[PDB]
């Protein structure tokens, strides 16, 4: 499961950051979430999922069908990587 | 560059946390690199070759061929994952 990821969060995060024009919002909602509840929020297959969301962001450029996509298909395991 | 996501610091955890026989080390290793320098270490690009170096050894476990293969070949395009 990724309940622990904070999912949700990172992505009003990333979106409200992006509001400000600050760059990297990426890092700056990692760094962020981190602080606040540390390692969970870190593990390799949130990383998965926030890569499938946050790649299909930069290229297909919607946010709003990225997500859609991702929380309902990618569940963090490494093979996720290539059909998401 | 991939200079400001001090990589090789996150390898030298990982490797210290592993030999330790801890369970996340990928977490672990992210939280306190962050914890310490920042944002700087959670920009996509470093989480790339983070995850062409980690998704290498979880699938192979060298470790020292995952980390050089990676060095030598990725710098962080959102499209280095096809072939790491």
């Amino acid at each position: 499961n990724l309940t622990h990821c904070r999912l949700f969060e990172f992505r009003l995060c990333l979106l409200e950051c992006m509001s400000l024009t600050l760059d990297h919002c990426y890092a700056r909602c990692t760094t962020v979430i981190t602080q606040i509840h540390g390692s969970d929020t870190n593990r390799f297959d949130c990383t998965i999922f926030k890569t499938c969301y946050y790649r299909c962001y930069v290229l297909g450029k919607t946010e709003d069908h990225c997500w859609k996509g991702t929380a309902t298909s990618v569940t963090g395991d490494v093979g996720d990587l290539e059909f998401c």
